[PDB]
């Protein structure tokens, strides 16, 4: 179940939950655990042998936050769309890596032997190189941004020398080709070696890819607030990397073309004996030819210039004016570069930081460039700015830099100073609403910062822009201010109104839902009053605004509880009321407020669990006490509609054995609950192996013996429990030693199957009957000789107390051993068990039958005795 | 011996009472020397700076530790230190047999690599021991540059591991084949060494980060946290992860050779408990970004921009916030976002960006290192940080009128004092540490219940801060309330009187003594009194305590330290005179049973020595003790304080008739020293030349058994007998022979010593010479006391020992070179033959028969 449930966890990883940020670590871990439990539902005993029952219970969470951090390592919507390179290469990588996934077992099989030829040693060495690659690959993806780039900053050169592999075995492959020529001519070991050479080629190509995307991510990191200058260096490095890539690929693929030629030559010239292994080989030859044709699918335009190309000295409205943010004296770190058609070329050359008390109006000959490539300049002052000063389609005259200046003025936090900045800019009145950082940054940002009063009263011309203006992420200004609590400006916007139920472009959500977790009771009332918005709104994932409001736990939920016409209860995608979250989010005040508003609508989830069982699952001791203090909703003693389980069963089954003690100490608990298999919760505890609650229930007078419909008894469970103390524990409790199966399978037979000799000897001093026998008539001796457990059958022969007699079938236990044919045990049995094997059966024919049955070895002739 | 005093040093190191200035570095170094003397308290001994060097370096190591409530990662530091000690115990234990491995040399060719890893061990040990010797500044300075070398080493250990796995392959080969035991033991040594080195590196980096916390660079704090995380992850992958670390290989080798049907040495069993330790260690080892982007408070009311110097006008802002208060304190850097902010201090701090179940503490900064702290609470907070910050800032200022202005303004602006800062209650106790005008007490007067009982991080009350600050006026201003003058702090519970004595603000302690109503008689940690702290203070302030209260002037401590001895150590003659005038001399013999003159000799303070001489009152210059009746003169004898020794010699009542244990007198001590000039001065004074001992030894008995002859020349100038018998009748010739100094016997015989002396046993000088078997001694005997051929009751002739001791040339001198001419030397002359035949003898013994 470890691998299969790990794959289920990887499926949950591919879900990518955190974009809909409603996943608390608890509310993502505990549901995953219960999902695993439900998918592995059903009860037995073989699981309870520590085979597949509870092997993982917590460390799966490790992979869970793995999934989360690999998810969030993705670029936070990098303003440049240059990530299409990484996207393409990852798409190519997925298929090749799956093919390598099958080739993994293929070439674990390919390990059939070593040194059929001397080249096979080199094959093994390059195999070890591959396994080095695979070992290094796993650790890479885990770490978050800072640690990720830290690990990046050293292994890149190692990988570069790995592609230019320290031992360029290609000529060794060519020599292997020359040898396998004759090797295939003679008839194959070289037949087995073609798989190896092809696998090496695949690993080669995969390593080239891996280098490529790691470089691409490094470039991305240096792009978004990274090393600005080193972005250009890294891009040139990856360009040269691609050049050497292509050239060495042409050479290696000339070799591979020779390989294909000789493969066809062998196919035609060979006799008609081959391997279907080579048939899958030829299918992958087709695949590799496709990937070979794939190779053809793939700043100078930007930076042969400086800023002083065409200086604009001065004129009206742009005279040198001392303005705070536009400081007079600090550098002018100009930088113009390319982006268009998704393609992006970014340079970093602030070659002219020349400072004057003048104006930045000069033009840089943008209008004359013949190439139809869109350009963009960004002019830092003293350090790496957000890098989006001015986007010019065909011309820049500082006007878009002026737009950025207005944008920055909108980022001020001083109110009257912001008004003064607004006056200064409206002297010229640059184009508001211009998009920066791929965001409709002007109006959204001014709404975020505030002073929406002045912005509205000066620029109230387009309410549609005020409402349905969406950014790179597809964000309305309402969503912009949702988590930012511009309550007064919420009145400002609602005065002319806005889309109450606007949905963002990706992971469609109300701005209300965005504001739900902000805990802004002073802001939410505005939407709560004016339009009477749909309180029962469900996003792309069916979580109520109430659900998304349980996060804050503040008085916002209390205001929302009852004042409007609310869906006081609902059902989530997996069947989760806000009461479920309140139980799990551990906000006791909100739980009490909800109890005040309405009674507990203890509706079960999709897999038939009420919020009661979660507390037993995670030992929610404080809420456990509070819910007992409710004194009502006695569903703590109810059952799962799925399979009739109380929360006590889950508490015992998760080893969280404190809330169980609490519940036991609460009141007169009903332990007579029966579930799938008629297994008492006592039997479940016996399987788990917790003596404390065991004797605790014993004090509460729990019924020791209620035979289950599964055929087992708690005595058998103890006989198979690896903790031999529990059987004795039940012994002083007075548990009947004859707590046997309906099939009369005593736990002696169980232990004979198990091999737990200590519990065997236990039952020996306890004097369990040895002359007894189960339904087929077989004493536990027969089961043991079927299983052939050495020390167990030794103790048996010590205390067999049986005459080695015929069962329902005429076999003696020695005949059972004969059928087993355990030659060492057969010889052990022949004499130490007194032989007397003359006329044992009718004329002693049983042995004679075993002669005349078939061709029998002379070993049996010796065993005749 | 030396290790015993090292253990005593360690015990002294453990307790923080000596870091408490109630005992000072000199004041603790001196008792170490005297305790070394006491534990040291003959004959063979006749034939200390390093101790105090060890003490001072260990106290420096204690000083290297950081302050209380300083930084984070402290649980990691503590646990890693604990397991580091645990590992180092076993490593030190196993080092001995690791060395013993290096004797079965070259049964294997990889023994060169074994020597290589041994040299690796030597390098590591030298570096790590060289680390633990420097003060904090030198400590961090040394760690700085070589942190890179240490990090390099962290991987440069790789060929050790690779060659070690290869060696373990060959070792499984060897053990399953049968000398591999030593190599497997070296395997274990490599494993333990790797683990220990890694833990050492982690602990060192942790402490370095902790130091960087104290106004260093938070960016550097993130860098160091990243480094420690990466190193621990390297550990995990290398030795615990899915990749099979060497521990898996060693466990499988143990299991495989466990099935070996062979009988093997106890080395395997010891390695088995070693592997038990390894798997226990294996089980042990196998287990925020947000910003006030927009929300500046608008003028709801009372923002009222004031030109506050504290909240500087025109500067920018910086900020970050991290989680603390339970276990770890994950740390983060977000100063990319801070930018210019002016107008009035009104940032709506907005904790609620991710209002999770964590206590996130924002620390606020600007251009340089800043106060960098603002409040703590889960839910919404509304910029009371500004007001509280300026509040403790006013409490911290030194311009009292400005403090008045700020206190008047900000309280009206709206906040509460009770909220802490820097985890301190600085807005309330910086008041005591800087003094306060009336309005501080006026504002605090409303409750009369906040500041008085206000425990700090260390639990101090304003009593303690005021007492150390010595702000006597503000001391009265507060004690108008009259709180617990006995407010003992949480750690190192003491009285504010102790603090005042330590500081030296006499006005404050006079004010305390004006209306104490206190138990001034407090006895602190080591049985001391506040009078002892005053003695440390070395000022006339002690007079106020001396006169008015009723303290025990004759106060003795746990170690036997009187205030007299403390003054002697400190050497303030004015204070000593004041103490003498106060009450009686506490010249009582202490726990070690010493006298103040003993310390006067110990430090060699001739100033205080002469002052005590001029006292003449109870100045028991010839006082002896219960333990061996040591005199201060005796201590001056041992410590070779020759100047003070002769100085006191220039006085009258210098008792030359001192009898110690076994009658080892002052002249005997002078002999045992070797300072000849002092002995000559003593003889000029005229002590008993032939002062004897319990074993009937004159001073020349021991002077002879020395390594220089000129001392015997001085004694014979004095006129000591050259044939003075002993209890064993060991004449000076006998003593001179029993050591092996030929020149001593030479000068004895120049004066006419009796060569023919022979003890009751019959041990003639020839017998002693052959007993020492020295060729020079025996040839001198043959020169003078040639051959008496004596024996015991069992007739052991000199030739009998001469042939037992197996020396060739001397036997030839007896029989061939200068023949003894004695054939048939014994009864029928076959006692020699009797010894030839008695039992098993030597292959080469045939010539020794002669």
């Amino acid at each position: 179940s470890n691998s299969v449930f790990g794959m289920i966890a990887d499926v949950a990883n591919d879900i990518g939950s955190i974009p809909v940020i409603g996943e608390v670590v608890g509310i993502v871990t505990a549901p995953i655990a219960i999902v695993s439990h439900i998918t592995s539902a059903g009860l037995d005993i073989a699981s309870t042998a520590l085979d597949c029952d509870d092997i993982p219970f917590d460390e799966i969470k490790e992979i869970l936050e793995e999934r989360f951090n690999e998810i969030d390592r993705k670029l936070d919507k990098n303003t440049a769309a240059l990530e299409e390179v990484s996207k393409l290469v990852s798409k190519t990588f997925v298929t090749v890596e799956k093919t390598r996934n099958e080739m993994n077992e293929n070439f674990k099989l390919v390990l059939e032997t070593i040194e059929s030829k001397e080249i096979k040693s080199i094959v093994f060495k390059i195999n070890d190189f591959k396994k080095f690659f695979e070992k290094e690959r796993q650790r890479i993806k885990g770490l978050p941004k800072d640690r990720y780039v830290a690990k990046l900053l050293e292994q890149k050169g190692i990988l570069g020398s790995l592609k230019e592999v320290r031992e360029p075995s290609g000529n060794s492959l060519s020599s292997a080709l020359n040898e396998l020529l004759d090797k295939n001519n003679n008839y194959n070991k070289a037949f087995q070696a073609l798989y190896a050479l092809f696998y090496g080629t695949q690993t080669y190509a995969a390593v080239m890819f891996f280098l490529l995307e790691q470089h691409s991510y490094l470039a991305d990191y240096y792009y978004q607030k990274g090393d600005d200058v080193n972005f250009n260096a890294e891009f040139n490095n990856v360009a040269i990397i691609f050049d050497d890539f292509k050239s060495s690929l042409t050479g290696g693929d000339d070799g591979l073309i020779d390989n294909v030629i000789e493969v066809l030559n062998t196919v035609k010239a060979l006799p008609f004996i081959k391997n279907a292994d080579s048939k899958l080989y030829r299918e992958l030859v087709t695949r590799t030819k496709a990937l070979e044709t794939l190779k053809n699918q793939i700043l100078i335009d930007d930076i042969p210039e400086t800023l002083s190309q065409v200086n604009f000295p001065n004129d009206e409205n742009q005279l040198p004016t001392p303005i705070g943010n536009w400081v007079d004296g600090v550098e002018v770190r100009y930088a113009v570069q390319y982006e268009s058609k998704g393609m992006y070329s970014k340079f970093s050359e602030w070659s002219e930081p020349f400072t004057v008390q003048g104006n930045a109006c000069p033009t840089i000959k943008v209008r004359v460039d013949p190439k139809k490539r869109n350009r963009l300049i960004f002019r830092k002052f003293n350090s790496g700015k957000p890098q989006f000063a001015g986007t010019m389609t065909h011309s820049q005259t500082n006007f878009k830099d002026i737009h950025r200046d207005l944008y920055d003025a909108a980022l001020n936090i001083n109110k009257l100073k912001a008004v003064d900045e607004a006056t200064t800019l409206i002297e010229k009145g640059a184009d508001i609403e211009a998009k920066f950082d791929n965001d409709r940054s002007a109006m959204h940002a001014v709404a975020y910062r505030g002073n929406n009063k002045i912005a509205l009263r000066f620029l109230l011309k387009n309410q549609s822009i005020d409402i349905e203006l969406k950014d790179k992420n597809g964000f309305t200004p309402l969503h912009i201010a949702a988590e930012a609590g511009q309550a007064g400006f919420v009145k400002l916007l609602i005065n002319h109104g806005a889309d109450v139920n606007a949905k963002t472009s990706k992971t469609n959500l109300t701005p209300l839902h965005l504001a739900t977790r902000s805990g802004f009771s002073k802001t939410v009332r505005n939407l709560l009053e004016s339009p009477n918005i749909k309180v029962n709104e469900k996003e792309d994932d069916g979580f109520t605004p109430l659900h998304t409001a349980v996060m804050s736990t503040y008085m916002v939920v209390d205001a929302l509880l009852n004042h409007p016409d609310i869906d006081k209860n609902a059902q989530s995608t997996s069947g989760l009321t806000p009461f479920h979250l309140a139980i799990i989010n551990e906000s006791q005040e909100v739980a009490e407020s909800l109890v005040e508003s309405n009674a507990d609508l203890n509706i079960q989830d999709v897999n038939h669990m009420a919020p009661i069982h979660f507390a037993a699952s995670m030992g929610s001791i404080k809420m456990l006490r509070y819910l007992i203090s409710i004194k009502d909703k006695v569903s703590i003693n109810s059952v799962t509609e799925n399979n009739n389980w109380t929360p006590l069963h889950f508490a015992i089954y998760f080893k969280k054995e404190d809330a169980a003690k609490e519940l036991l100490k609460q009141d007169d608990i009903n332990l007579t609950i029966v579930a799938d298999g008629n297994l008492t919760v006592l039997h479940l505890a016996v399987s788990t192996g917790q003596i404390n609650i065991i004797k605790e229930l014993l004090k509460r007078g729990s019924n020791i013996e209620e035979k289950t419909g599964e055929g087992y008894t708690s005595l058998h469970i103890a006989a198979m429990r690896k903790e031999p103390e529990i059987a004795v524990v039940l012994i002083e409790n007075g548990a009947d030693i004859e707590a046997r199966s309906a099939d009369n399978l005593t736990p002696l037979h169980s232990a004979a199957k198990i091999g737990r000799k200590s519990t065997v000897l236990y039952l020996l001093e306890k004097g369990a009957d040895i002359g007894a026998k189960t339904a087929d008539g077989s004493t536990a001796l027969h089961l043991a000789v079927s299983g052939r457990k050495m020390k167990t059958v030794e103790t048996l022969l010590n205390k067999g107390a049986n005459l080695k007699e015929y069962d329902n079938n005429k076999y003696l236990p020695i005949h059972k051993a004969i059928i087993n044919d355990d030659l060492d045990m057969v010889r052990l049995f022949l004499e130490k068990d007194p032989s007397l094997k003359d006329d044992e059966t009718e004329e002693g024919r049983t042995s004679i039958m075993l002669i005349v049955q078939k061709l029998l070895l002379e070993l049996y002739n010796y065993f005749i005795n």
